[PDB]
DNA sequence: TGGATGCGCTGAC
DNA sequence: GTCAGCGCATCC
């Protein structure tokens, strides 16, 4: 994540939903705002998220009456995606798991926030025909609140990760903001190479398979892709190898495959997937944020989390709105 | 709401 | 056909 010199958010109260590691919180105080409350029902996420937050987050979103939520200025919603991934069977808003939408709106209808920020997965966007994009856009035009919706890719904003995701940003209409702008892409100057960690920290990750098949040659010159190197069984999901010249491929929660949630890397002439650490940076999460003692379920909240830095340039733009209030 | 990994249907070229 | 994917199915 990156340092924040005007806090644009100082004074204005936020929730987080669906909290996870609490991306959204790092993001929201960098900028000066206050976490006012947190829901996570995961009982691992609430375990990391009370190691460094201090508080456990409530459980059960669906169980909670929306008018005990403290009120606030900001809610931020990063959803389940399952339903709606590229990566999953896609069925949306049928899926048990997809519907929490409609949790936030309950929630919106009730606290009426300044501002509603929530984020999902590319494939979110272009879903069912973009009609799944469309009920989210009309849900917050009827609870009478501005709809802004852009996919950016974390590559565009100095994180080493193709993590195409779309962002959701909400005014509510009496604030009549009228000039909030997604951040603009800016050149790559990191790669993957720049965040591994020494080499005697990460042996236990090598994995040497025979079945190994270097397809591509390594590349000497860092570029903002990713750069695959070979694959490993039939080049499923997580039997992808990459160049560390290159940038991450996406993180997963589910993922499978040898190099499973993470993909492998060509590191020092060995392949490897990545540490949870290396996720954590991956993700621009700062090296003071700790970690989950298992790695299994680190590997799936980072996978399941959001690029600090992207939220961060977008938190400070939702500020830089609210608080350009000419007479 | 364990940990591990082989696997494909689909979206976007 | 090329590849990627906050995933899925199934094993212990
Ligand atoms: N009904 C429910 N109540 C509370 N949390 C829920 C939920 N259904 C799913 N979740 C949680 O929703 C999260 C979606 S992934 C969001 C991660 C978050 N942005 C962070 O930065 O990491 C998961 O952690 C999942 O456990």
């Amino acid at each position: 994540m990156i340092e924040i010199k005007d806090k644009q958010l100082t004074g204005l109260r936020f929730i987080d939903l669906f909290a996870g590691l609490g991306g959204f919180r790092l993001a929201l105080e960098s900028c000066g705002a206050e976490c006012v409350y947190s829901n996570e029902w995961d009982k691992y996420a609430q375990e990391v998220y009370e190691m460094n937050f201090g508080e456990k987050p409530e459980g059960d979103i669906t169980q909670v009456n929306e008018k005990t939520i403290p009120d606030h200025d900001i809610l931020c919603a990063g959803f389940p995606c399952q339903a709606f991934s590229i990566s999953g069977k896609q069925k949306g808003f049928e899926d048990s798991r997809g519907t929490l939408f409609f949790d936030i709106a309950r929630i919106v209808r009730e606290k009426k926030p300044k501002v509603v920020f929530m984020e999902n997965v590319k494939n979110f966007a272009s879903h069912d025909n973009g009609n799944t994009l469309e009920v989210v856009k009309n849900t917050m035009n009827e609870l009478d609140y501005s709809f802004h919706a852009k996919v950016l890719n974390a590559l565009d904003y100095g994180i080493p990760q193709k993590r195409e995701r779309i962002y959701m940003i909400c005014f509510r209409n009496d604030l009549n903001i009228q000039n909030f702008q997604f951040p603009k892409p800016f050149e790559l100057n990191t790669f993957v190479k720049d965040l591994l960690l020494p080499d005697s920290e990460v042996e236990h990750l090598v994995i040497d398979r025979k079945d190994l098949v270097m397809t591509n040659q390594e590349i000497e010159q860092t570029t903002p892709k990713t750069v695959r190197l070979g694959i490993v069984g039939k080049g499923g999901q997580g039997e992808r190898i990459y160049s560390t010249r290159g940038i991450a491929i996406t993180l997963s929660a589910y993922g499978g495959g040898i190099f499973a949630k993470t993909g492998g890397y060509l590191v020092n002439g060995k392949t490897r997937k990545l540490h949870p650490r290396e996720c954590a940076r991956v993700m621009g999460y700062p090296d003071s944020y700790k970690v989950h003692p298992s790695t299994s379920q680190a590997y799936k909240q980072f996978g399941n989390s959001v690029v600090i830095n992207v939220l961060q340039y977008i938190a400070y733009n939702i500020g830089s709105s609210l608080n350009f209030k000419p007479y």
